DNA sequence: GTGTTTGAAAATCCCG
DNA sequence: CGGGATTTTCCTCG
RNA sequence: GGUGGGAGGUCUGUCCCCACCAUGGGGUGCGCGCACGUCCAAACGACCAUAUCAUCGUUGCCCUGCGACCGACGCAGGCAUGAUAUGUAACCAUGCAUUGGAAAGUGCAUGGAGCAGAAGAAACACAGUAGGAG
């Protein structure tokens, strides 16, 4: 009767929220800045055909950036020689297989630039790290002993991060996953019995709003024979008697089930669209960015600053005191702009969070009841041909819905492929 | 939106 | 001053 | 009684707290009152204070007056609207410094955080939010 079922998992990522002291948050911010500086400097040196960053030339002269020269200690030593602020980040966040270069840079150069040599690709198309896409993440390796769940509370744990002392407090410890040969151990029981990986990857991320999250990735090592190197389970709830379900997507409903139940697509954007438009037109007039009277002002004053520096340097010879080059500042957004910016970010975060949780609820309720799903297509680009759904689908981001259905129908191993829904289910059964 | 991934073991550095 | 904490090193990239 | 929100990992209601609207109208039943259920009325990312400004009749009115034309115009004014900045916000307990004879705040270190029902795979990369430079 709707009993929870423990099933084996190949990968997992506990998403908790850190509650660090201001010093701890400052240190992690410095670590993020160090990572972004490393990325930017390395991927500016990649375009110069530097042998220390770029690999061995081919017989034609084609040179690719070999990342082994980026994970070696010599490159990091040279980097920390060039600037000291890069040393404020752990070398594991850079030199490891889940670090800055071997994981992020490799994917960036294999997807964004389509895997092309630095002598045949431009700089404008490559995406750096800046205010538009800041590096709010670092991945390090910590043993399980650095994760000590609090005994009193079922959802509180203390996390110690490298270069930070204080054992940052964490909330959101999912106790619905069990470790061990058959998932009969808690976290402490598995750690004390030596059934956890001696090195575990954790990602510390800072979202758009001021907040911190941690992702403790649990991954089985090898797949030799049939026994995983590290075994962890998770209890999920399934309907006592599952029945085949044909899924049809309508206009006013996010999903229609052949059984009869319905879920009305809340579509939280429009219900909050007035507030979003009000805030947008608000900060469009404030003294922060996205105003066209602050962007232009900052860009201009930067231009005259550069021109004055040039005129002071070469024409004046920079002897002792030539003229007086004014520096001042490069402008900063005001507090009244900042509060509305933070509130706006909080509000899209709330909308996205509401949509994510609603889609999780719908997918969990439908996956357990269904033994064989009958969705039309895996891609939303194949359902906009009629264009009728476009108005609703503009806010109804069904990419997340499709992904959630995909990885919630596979853990129970449910295969994936009202009158219309019944016809679709019948066709799927026939095929 | 669409696609792809997810450590383990030594060599070296440093505070009660 | 020596065990533990941090740094490195592994492998494949046109 | 409603609306919006701040912290308790996420969603709904409740718990604690912050800022606002209502104490209205109507269509019908019963004996001016009670109203079975509603529909409209608001309140939508704070509120107060401080300066510095709307501008093509604006930013509405008072026209506070003045002047000329034949209801309309200009000049010198005032409030209220709106809109940009400075100080100021949102659960509980302890310690320190500082304001306070107190009552109670300020800043720091922290420490703790539900209740009922659902769930909880995260990150990165690329057409974009358009920029950042090395």
């Amino acid at each position: 009767s709707l009993n929870a079922k423990k099933i084996r998992l190949e990968n997992y990522a506990m998403k908790m929220r850190l509650y660090p002291s201001p010093t701890q948050a400052e240190q992690m911010d410095k670590m993020f800045l160090a990572l972004r500086l490393a990325y930017n400097m390395t991927f500016h040196e990649v375009f110069q055909q530097n042998p220390a960053v770029c690999g061995d030339p081919d017989e034609d002269g084609n040179v690719w950036p070999s990342y082994k020269k980026m994970a070696n200690k010599t490159w990091r030593k040279a980097l920390i020689d060039q600037n000291p602020a890069i040393a404020e980040a752990p070398a594991a966040a850079i030199t490891t297989n889940n670090g800055l270069f071997l994981s992020n840079g490799q994917k960036a150069w294999k997807t964004g630039m389509h895997n092309l040599p630095a002598n045949k690709a431009d700089r404008k198309d490559f995406r750096f790290y800046s205010l538009s896409k800041p590096r709010r993440s670092f991945a390090v390796q910590i043993p399980p002993d650095c994760i000590i769940p609090s005994d009193t509370n079922q959802k509180v744990a203390r996390i110690k991060l490298p270069k930070i002392d204080g054992a940052i407090k964490a909330r959101g410890f999912n106790r619905k996953i069990w470790f061990g040969p058959d998932g009969k151990h808690t976290y402490e029981e598995a750690l004390a019995a030596h059934e956890l990986s001696n090195n575990l990857t954790v990602r510390v991320s800072k979202d758009t709003c001021g907040d911190y999250f941690i992702c403790i990735t649990f991954s089985q090592g090898k797949v030799k024979g049939d026994k995983p190197t590290w075994e962890f389970y998770q209890e999920v709830r399934v309907s006592p008697i599952p029945e085949p379900i044909g899924l049809d997507v309508g206009i006013k409903d996010i999903a229609i089930l052949n059984t009869g139940t319905k879920y009305e697509n809340k579509q939280f954007k429009r219900d909050r669209a007035a507030t979003l438009k009000k805030m947008s037109r608000q900060l469009s007039r404030r003294w922060g960015p996205a105003n066209s009277a602050f962007r232009d002002y900052n860009k201009n004053i930067r231009a005259e600053n550069r021109a004055l520096e040039k005129a002071q340097q070469d024409p004046g010879s920079s002897g002792v005191g030539p003229e007086a080059p004014v520096l001042k500042s490069v402008a900063q957004p005001s507090r009244r702009y900042l509060t509305i910016q933070k509130n706006r970010a909080k509000l899209e975060r709330k909308i996205a969070r509401r949509r994510d949780t609603y889609y999780h609820q719908v997918t969990a309720e439908v996956a357990g009841k269904s033994s064989l799903l009958a969705v039309e297509t895996l891609r939303v680009k194949n359902m906009l041909q009629n264009h009728r759904l476009a108005f609703a689908l503009s806010d109804a981001a069904m990419s997340d819905f499709i992904s959630k259905l995909k990885y919630k129908a596979r853990r129970i191993q449910v295969p994936l492929v009202i009158n219309a829904a019944k016809n679709i289910l019948a066709i799927a059964q026939n095929m």
